């Protein structure tokens, strides 16, 4: 453990001239990134060269757009330090304080407390989705088209070596993609990774902050409800998402649910594609195995 922290302490002090690191610890990890808590006050997100070459550049541009344009009391990262290169990216901002929302915490809240949290979420999403996004228009994301391009990459690489069961799962997904209408609705600026591990509560169990706008862009409005609708151990549950949708208003709930169900079906394929793009066999195997689990569940 000691070694990572030392290298990262060195890089921070090297790229940010007057910054002194008095303490540093690992606070989180993705597959190709690490986050550190520094001086018990700053979050530094860091990444070495990955397949997404403009990754922390976009995230920084989004925080800068949002800190200029959002009217909200909910806090989000405000970037004070940034170093962006092909081989290394670092973003630093003052840590937003609070407690991450979990299913367990939610279940100890009174009905009224739950309602106020749902209302806070709806209001935040309303305010973000209603922004004029002209000034961030470079951050457009077309999920259908992205899926079609990932399918082409499969066909060019490993598709012919898959099993019939794997091929059928993929083709059956592509048929559903082609018949659906859920990519044809309102587009807006979405957080696009809006799960409860990115939502911070204050001491009264009200929403106080939101982190990780790394995947944000102009995309289907239904995107920000994918995790709120999700039934799993990590998320609160379908009822929670449904109530938030009703409070948010002027959105077709059945379509939001169809969008979530399609994204969920895609997950194993998305996992396979990640493995191909990043040359990680482990992800290709995991996604293929998950196809079998889903096929045999019923
Ligand atoms: N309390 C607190 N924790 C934070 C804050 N920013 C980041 N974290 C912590 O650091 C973890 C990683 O941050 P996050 O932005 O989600 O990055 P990531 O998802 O690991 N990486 P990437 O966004 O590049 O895929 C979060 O799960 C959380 O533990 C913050 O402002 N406050
Ligand atoms: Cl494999
Ligand atoms: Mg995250
Ligand atoms: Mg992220």
């Amino acid at each position: 453990n000691a070694t990572n922290v030392k290298a990262m302490k060195y890089l921070i002090e090297h790229y940010f001239d007057n910054f002194k690191v008095d303490s540093i610890e690992i606070i989180g990890s993705g597959y190709d990134s690490v986050a550190y808590l520094v001086n018990n006050e700053y979050i530094f997100k860091t990444k070495f060269s990955t397949n997404k070459k403009k990754g922390y550049a976009k995230e920084k541009a989004i925080y800068n757009f949002l800190n200029t344009n959002l009217e909200t009391n909910v806090k989000i990262p405000n970037i004070e330090y940034s170093y962006i290169s092909d081989e290394l990216s670092i973003l630093g901002y003052k840590e937003i304080k609070g407690t991450f929302l979990t299913p367990e915490i939610y279940s100890t809240m009174s009905e009224e407390e739950q309602n106020l949290l749902k209302r806070d979420i709806a209001s935040f999403l309303r305010q973000m989705h209603g922004l004029d996004y002209t000034d961030i228009s470079e951050c457009t994301i077309d999920n259908k088209q992205n899926v079609l391009e990932e399918y082409i990459l499969l066909r060019e690489t490993i598709y012919n070596d898959l099993t019939d069961i794997e091929k059928d799962y993929i083709e059956s997904f592509m048929e559903r993609l082609n018949a659906t209408t859920v990519f044809e609705g309102k587009k807006c600026l979405c957080h696009n990774d809006f799960s409860c591990n990115h939502l911070l509560l204050d001491g009264n169990n009200r929403l106080t902050g939101i982190i990780d706008f790394g995947d944000s862009g102009i995309i289907d409005e239904y995107c920000d409800f994918i995790y709120l609708l999700e039934d799993s151990e990590e998320e609160i549950g379908t009822n929670f998402g449904e109530d938030i949708l009703r409070m948010y208003g002027n959105i077709d709930i059945e379509k939001a649910k169809e969008y979530q169900d399609i994204v969920e079906e895609y997950y194993p394929i998305e996992t396979i594609v990640y493995g191909i793009k990043n040359i990680k066999q482990e992800f290709i195997e995991n996604g293929r195995k998950e196809i079998y689990k889903r096929t045999y569940k019923d």
